[PDB]
């Protein structure tokens, strides 16, 4: 009788979606189609404690900026998504952890740093010792995923709700 309500964010074509989708569908998206804002279920059991992940995938496009306040107040948890081949959204990313900080009038919230498209490894541009040292710096954990080949995914999910679990 547990619940999580768990957000995806970040810039831009990182793959939140892709993410997401691989998660509850366990299928990979090849077509960028934008998101607005989808929501998704998945049951689950993390450390052998049942738990239900009810999962926001939101808008990287500045168009739907105005919606952000509405789903950082009720997150729990949130992962926050930049691309490895995407140095402009490694560097954005730290802006989704400010909203989010300032929304909950908090010093620290859960949160974990995902540097997806880890399976472009020709195409990086943002080295797995740079997202440690951001994530060091915004004071969470740091794990690189890939939607493409499955890599991290249900993992990713599962270690935001130990962390939300340990801020209880
Ligand atoms: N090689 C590779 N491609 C990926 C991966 N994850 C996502 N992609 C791709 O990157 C593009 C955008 O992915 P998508 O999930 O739609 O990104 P998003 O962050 O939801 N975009 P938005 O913020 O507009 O909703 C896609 O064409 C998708 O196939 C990955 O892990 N590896
Ligand atoms: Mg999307």
């Amino acid at each position: 009788q547990e619940k999580y309500r768990l957000v995806v964010v970040g810039g831009g074509g990182v793959g939140k979606s892709a993410l997401t989708i691989q998660f509850i569908q366990s299928y990979f998206v090849t077509d960028y189609d934008p998101t607005i804002e989808d929501s998704y279920t998945k049951q689950c059991v993390i450390d052998d404690r049942a738990a239900r992940l009810d999962i926001l995938d939101t808008a990287g496009q500045e168009e739907f900026g105005a919606m952000r306040e509405q789903y950082m107040r009720t997150g729990e948890g949130f992962l926050l998504v930049f691309s490895v081949t995407d140095r402009g959204s490694f560097e954005e990313i730290y802006k989704f952890q400010r909203q989010i900080l300032r929304v909950k009038d908090r010093d620290e919230f859960p949160m974990i740093l995902i540097g997806n498209k880890a399976d472009l490894d020709h195409q990086r541009q943002v080295t797995q010792e740079e997202g440690q040292q951001l994530a060091r710096q915004l004071k969470v954990t740091y794990m690189e995923a890939s939607a493409k080949i499955r890599m991290n995914v249900d993992q990713a999910f599962h270690e935001l709700v130990r962390v939300i679990r340990k801020f209880q």
